[PDB]
């Protein structure tokens, strides 16, 4: 069922969040704060931006049907990243590091 689908997605988050993966886990925690960063061009490139505080939000308030909608923004939040920063940068290296957590732990359910 759906609803023990659901479960496994707020398991997979916590090992996200998680101090063994913060070296590079830490740069996807809250929104991308534009302002804060002086990202001008980000929301202009980034239509529909992603964070795992925003999935951690969305999973409480139960927006998701099946795993598959978690993992739709979980991807979407590294899909961002790999499109707006150059491909040499630090936060792309940390992004695929943090995907590897999660494509590892999403097939094994
Ligand atoms: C916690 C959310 S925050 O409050 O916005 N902090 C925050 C801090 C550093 C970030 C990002 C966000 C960030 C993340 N993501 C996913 C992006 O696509 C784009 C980003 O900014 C790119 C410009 C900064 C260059 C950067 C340089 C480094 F050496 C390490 C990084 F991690 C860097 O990137």
């Amino acid at each position: 069922s759906h609803m023990e689908q659901l479960k496994c997605c707020s398991g997979i988050l916590k090992e996200m969040f998680a101090k063994k993966h913060a070296a590079y886990a830490w740069p996807f925690y809250k929104p991308v704060d534009v302002e804060a960063l002086g990202l001008h061009d980000y929301c202009d490139i980034i239509k529909h931006p992603m964070d795992m505080s925003t999935i951690k939000s969305k999973l409480e308030a139960r927006e998701y049907r099946d795993a598959q909608e978690f993992g739709a923004d979980v991807r979407l939040m590294f899909s961002n990243c790999y499109k707006y920063n150059p491909p040499d940068h630090e936060v792309v290296a940390m992004a695929r590091k943090l995907q590897d957590v999660f494509e590892m732990r999403f097939a094994k359910m």
